């Protein structure tokens, strides 16, 4: 992704859920901290098409495996801890477009193996709402803001 007049770099986020309330969590490859996966926009690409990139490239997922539920509206951003800004164009954060995503093939399509350098060792389901208060602080209230504004969708397959 390029970065932006303001140093931000456009990105994508995914929620991935299924019908039992819960969303797939995974572990940042070589770390025991966990999220959702995001991914930078090409130039020329869509969000929509980045998102279905990222889909591919570290979920292993096709169009095929999922039904897009929701989308955010507008840009969610989160700024980089000062010590982690690396140094230009330099970026200091991150503008997310996130997306909400059914799962509806069977979990053993997901392999998140396939890339030289992963970004995650692999995933786990976990209830909606441990995502918020279990991602790294500086994320957490983009992730507040995105499992709310998700959460009516997820719960009703839930019933
Ligand atoms: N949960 C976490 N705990 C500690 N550090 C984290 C973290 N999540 C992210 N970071 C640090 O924040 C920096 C920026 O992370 P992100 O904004 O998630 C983009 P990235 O993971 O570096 O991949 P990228 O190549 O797509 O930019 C990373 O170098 C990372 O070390």
């Amino acid at each position: 992704s390029m970065i932006d007049d303001d140093g931000y770099r456009p990105n994508v986020g995914i929620v991935i859920c299924n019908r039992q309330g819960q969303v797939m969590w995974a572990r940042r490859f070589g770390q025991h901290s966990w999220q959702f996966p995001q991914g930078g926009i090409n130039p020329g690409e869509s969000a929509e098409q980045a998102m279905y990139r990222e889909l591919f490239e570290e979920v292993g997922l096709s169009r095929k495996d999922v039904r897009i539920l929701a989308s955010t509206r507008n840009w969610l951003r989160y700024k980089l801890p000062k010590r982690l800004v690396r140094w230009k164009p330099v970026c200091i954060g991150q503008k997310q477009k996130w997306f909400l995503l059914q799962l509806v093939s069977g979990d053993a399509e997901i392999n998140m193996q396939t890339s030289s350098t992963p970004e995650f060792d692999g995933w786990r389901w976990v209830s909606y709402w441990y995502p918020v208060r279990q991602v790294v602080s500086f994320k957490r209230d983009v992730y507040r803001r995105v499992m709310k504004e998700f959460a009516s969708v997820v719960m009703s397959l839930a019933a």
